[PDB]
């Protein structure tokens, strides 16, 4: 049900972690950070419900396509209480003038400060991020065997909605204010891949996990 | 002021303000031709947006940057929906994955947005709310600004109330709501994933002072 959909998932969560500051050592330290924090997504992934009864082969598909979205969502997260910094680890809070370094750094940058203050106006609770994260898994790369997969996926999808509207019902919100907040969030998804096409661009002018190493942290023994 | 239209008020401005479908007039040359040709009327089918006009001139523009491509590609997927594996880009110019560098992955992605659709039963007073979802959405994250955006919020809203309320009408449970206002609006982060890609291949846009001269 949408209590033990919640309760799954905020167990499933990963940790936070930890990367004189040096400008020139920032990618280096952000690129370090990402490595250890992937890592922990495999992790993750593996208990979102649904996703482990999928093949291991879309399970790297879908973790191809959403694996920075997921990064940016738990940055913007974890930046949502602290107006114009990026808290990319608690040692590690950084604001727009460290970011003009790099060159396209600094658009990305101001597109997470957005999202970031834009669940600060909508008050975005744990709940919620942890549903809105899982969907970004199970729905950024769905798009016979693959039959069953997608109308898999989509039926987690679909349970995911209901817990969504669920923790709305139980903070007391509308039924309209119920489908008016959902809608909200979910469009919040558009701009987030928007954002992990413009940093995967600026990743490659410079990256991504490969098929085959994705494949062998999700394949365990 | 255009807040107070009805649900069903709303769906009959957007199904009203539907642009026309052009034609075709080397295969590339004929899709940029007939994008080019596209874009006036969508700016057309802009202006009669409730609520679009009620914004500055200045932001009414950033709103059609950002979101000029997806509109396009709503359209055309749209269109090739009663069209198994083809792209319907004009009547006079129906396309396989085979007539499609990078072209056939954006093609592909396309064809798969439209199978989505024919699946799903989308109709098309609920086409027409996903695509003015798309022009007040795709750029309200990248700006008497939050006054605007707040605007924007309002009427976004307004539209997700008149989703629900052509979903009830049809007699879709609560639960059903909710699950196909969620399954829609999910598919708009694909067609932002393939503006992205469809950007950076065409690179491989219109400008302010155009799009504000066709307003
Ligand atoms: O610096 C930046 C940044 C910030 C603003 C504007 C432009 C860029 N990033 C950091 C990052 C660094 C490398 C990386 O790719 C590394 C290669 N690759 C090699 C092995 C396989 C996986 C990684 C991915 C993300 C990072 C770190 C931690 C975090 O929580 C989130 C992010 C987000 C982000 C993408 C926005
Ligand atoms: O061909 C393709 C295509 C299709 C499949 C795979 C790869 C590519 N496209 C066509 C197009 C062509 C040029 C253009 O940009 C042209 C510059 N021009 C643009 C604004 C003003 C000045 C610059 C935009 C879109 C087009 C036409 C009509 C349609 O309904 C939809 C599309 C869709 C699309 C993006 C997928």
């Amino acid at each position: 049900t949408a209590d033990q959909m919640v309760s799954a998932l905020l167990d499933a969560e990963p940790p936070i972690l930890y990367s004189p500051f040096s400008e020139a050592s920032m990618m280096g330290l952000l690129t370090n950070l990402a490595d250890r924090e992937l890592v922990h997504m495999i992790n993750w992934a593996k208990r979102v419900p649904g996703f482990v009864d999928l093949t291991l082969h879309d399970q790297v598909h879908l973790l191809e396509s959403a694996w920075l979205e997921i990064l940016m969502i738990g940055l913007v997260w974890r930046s949502m209480e602290h107006p114009g910094k990026l808290l990319f680890a608690p040692n590690l809070l950084l604001d727009r003038n460290q970011g003009k370094s790099v060159e396209g750094m600094v658009e990305i940058f101001d597109m997470l400060l957005a999202t970031s203050s834009r669940f600060r106006m909508m008050n975005l609770q744990g709940e919620e991020f942890v549903c809105l994260k899982s969907i970004i898994l199970l729905n950024s790369g769905v798009y016979l065997k693959s039959l069953e997969e997608k109308d898999h996926i989509h039926r987690v999808l679909d349970k995911i909605t209901d817990t969504l509207i669920h923790l709305m019902a139980k903070a007391g919100l509308t039924l309209q204010q119920q489908h008016q907040r959902l809608a909200q969030l979910l469009l919040i998804l558009s701009h987030i891949r928007h954002m992990s096409n413009k940093g995967m661009e600026h990743l490659y002018s410079m990256v991504v996990p490969s098929y085959d190493l994705l494949l062998e942290m999700l394949d365990a023994h």
